[PDB]
């Protein structure tokens, strides 16, 4: 097992047990500056000396028992950035450990890091500071093994202007002056729990705080901070729920973070510090299974450990197969199936989307010089749960299922695992269904590209009525678009109308005058969803709807959230009576985008 993604030392060279991170934030510069003291074990004799990950990181010096040490940063390898040698004053045998104290300072186009001005937040008054550290730009902010496969321990001390918030991947442990500057202020942080390095991460802000249950505050700029309380006030009892699935949460506090809306992702599982975009307030908590999700990497995930990102469909399957208990428990088996039958689509679609023979396809992937945000897709997701709500169904149904699952987190609690590892552990759970199991067309649901071999079985109750409305709308003929009404939708949930849309947007284009219908009626252009939004203006402009362009630019490059931005600006791309507006708008934003998602988007547009 290779973990082609890093450059540092692997574990069984040597292996991080603590990170202890003194830094201060300074926004004039846009740069991070500190000391980064790792806790190295040796699991080697005679070991003398050993690599880090570093991205774009200036190194002032490298002190090991009170003295610098010698050291050399390698060239640039791309996108893995550079390896950092390090020369050990005196050789170790196995299991002896060295603390190695490395003074550095980031870059201000770090690829972990967002800096935002005050133009750009809520308040307008003040600046802010984030991180996103999965899957490899730990490194870009401090030398590690940046490798899932190392877990470690971490304390942290962050200086910070006074008038400002740090919070972190970790426990809360006080605030006071900063003893060398009365203009800032240095919080402490305290994580005990060993994690890989991808899940450390800062944000520094004006940010305040509201209690919403018994181990969770939310923290988001003020302007958020009422709206977010009532959105995930269904924390606490998700958290109940994925408990009993799961096993103890071992992480004390569960906070969650209402990012500015350039966050990239939908949530991010930083341990006792959830990241959510701002996104999910849709007034209804109608995209709380987004806080399900990430709950779940509690366990899997957060506990249980790809140990390389080619087994990445480890962490993302199992989340979505956990997070889709946690709904089905609150609302209803037949909700769970609706949610799994609509996961399968997105996956026609991301097959779709990729060609049926892509690399990137594959269940497990070779990500051997690919950079991990180029592949990034649904893929590991929807078809890893595929895999383990096909194996419920074979295996006896999701009660003996969720068994295993359990079982699973036991296992391999704080521990780093491959694919094989799962498989092994499956069969030797499952030991008296081995002939079951032997039915599994194993390598094409694992290592084949395209749809897996066997779809699951579905129930349909909640997906009938989208599907029935999908299909009036799709053979609709121009005397028929009278017959459409307001009153269609009396009875669909918010989930049904995503779907609704989502069945259609699959069919798309359709005529022009259907999709006016469509607006004419059911006013799509008012539901502020972003799903829904996400969806209608897809339609809208792939149906060549040229009123919907404004509103499609729009919503790209108001908020950042990968799975919105990078569709609309490609519809808005592919439609000639856009093509050109998006490309400069994409210019004219670019230098203010997260430097990942301009990375992408840019790529998309072939555009630099
Ligand atoms: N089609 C498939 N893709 C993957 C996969 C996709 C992305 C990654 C890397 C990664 C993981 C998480 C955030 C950004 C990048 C690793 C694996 C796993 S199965
Ligand atoms: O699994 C999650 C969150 C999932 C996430 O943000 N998704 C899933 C596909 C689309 C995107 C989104 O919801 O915007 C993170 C990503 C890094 C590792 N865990
Ligand atoms: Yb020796
Ligand atoms: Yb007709
Ligand atoms: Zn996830």
């Amino acid at each position: 097992i290779v973990d082609t993604c890093s450059l540092a030392s692997p574990a069984s060279v040597c292996r991080t047990k603590h990170l202890h991170l003194r830094c201060s934030v300074d926004f004039t510069r846009r740069t991070l500056t500190g000391t980064a003291a790792l806790t190295v074990q040796s699991q080697e004799d005679n070991l003398r000396s050993l690599v880090l990950d570093t991205k774009d990181l200036t190194i002032e010096k490298v002190v090991i028992n009170g003295q610098e040490v010698k050291y050399a940063l390698g060239e640039r390898q791309s996108y893995k950035g550079s390896p950092m040698e390090i020369s050990l004053p005196i050789a170790l045998s196995k299991n002896q450990e060295i603390v190695i104290e490395i003074s550095f300072e980031t870059s201000p186009k770090s690829s972990a890091l967002q800096w935002l001005t005050p133009e750009q937040t809520s308040g307008k008054e003040h600046p802010y500071l984030f991180s996103q550290c999965q899957a490899i730009h730990c490194r870009a902010i401090l030398p590690c093994q940046d490798t899932p496969s190392v877990k470690l321990t971490y304390t942290a001390e962050v200086s910070v202007p006074k008038e400002l918030v740090a919070l972190m991947s970790a426990i809360r442990d006080g605030e006071t002056p900063d003893p060398e500057d009365p203009s800032r202020k240095i919080y402490k942080f305290i994580q005990k729990v060993p994690i890989p390095c991808y899940l450390i991460a800062l944000v520094v802000g004006a940010l305040e705080s509201r209690q919403i249950g018994p181990r969770t505050l939310v923290w988001s700029e003020k302007e958020q901070v009422e709206k977010s309380a009532y959105e995930f006030s269904e924390t606490e009892s998700m958290l109940k729920i994925a408990e009993d699935l799961g096993g103890p949460y071992v992480w004390g506090q569960y906070d969650l973070l209402v990012l500015p809306p350039s966050f990239p992702y939908g949530g991010m599982e930083n341990p006792c510090l959830t990241f959510v975009t701002p996104t999910l307030l849709a007034g209804d908590k109608s995209l709380s299974n987004v806080i399900a999700h990430e709950i779940s990497h509690s366990w899997t995930g957060n506990l249980v450990t790809n140990k390389t990102w080619d087994h990445f469909w480890l962490n993302e399957g199992h989340t979505v197969y956990l997070e889709r208990h946690i709904c089905g428990r609150l609302f209803g088996e037949k909700f769970r199936h609706f949610n799994a039958l609509g996961g399968w689509g997105e996956l026609q679609n991301s097959v779709k989307t990729f060609g049926e023979t892509h690399p990137f396809t594959k269940l497990v992937v070779d990500l051997t010089d690919i950079d991990p945000d180029v592949a990034y897709s649904s893929v590991p997701y929807e078809k890893g749960f595929a895999l383990l709500f096909y194996l419920e169904q074979l295996l006896g149904g999701p009660e003996i299922f969720l068994g295993f699952l359990k079982a699973y987190v036991e296992k391999f609690s704080y521990k780093s695992i491959t694919t094989d590892d799962w498989k092994d552990f499956l069969y030797s759970y499952f030991k008296d269904k081995v002939d079951v199991l032997n039915q599994v067309d194993w390598n094409a649901w694992l290592y084949s590209p395209g749809l897996p071999p066997i779809k699951p079985n579905y129930d349909m109750t909640l997906t009938n009525a989208c599907i029935a409305l999908s299909q009036r709308w799709i053979t609709a003929k121009e005397d028929d678009l009278n017959s459409f009404n307001a009153t269609d939708l009396k009875d669909l949930s918010s989930h049904q109308l995503n779907e609704f849309l989502a069945q259609t947007l699959q069919r798309a284009p359709l005529p022009l005058g259907h999709i006016k219908r469509m607006q004419e009626v059911y006013n799509f252009n008012a539901i502020n969803n972003s799903e829904i939004r996400f969806r209608w203006l897809r339609l809208c402009i792939q149906s060549k709807w040229e009123d919907a362009i404004p509103l499609a630019l729009k919503m790209a490059t108001e908020q950042g959230r990968m799975k919105f931005t990078r569709p609309l600006f490609k519809d808005l791309a592919a439609f000639d009576k856009s093509h050109d507006q998006a490309v400069r708008t994409y210019q004219e934003h670019k230098a203010s985008m997260h430097p990942v998602t301009a990375m992408l988007v840019g790529k998309d547009l072939k555009v630099d």
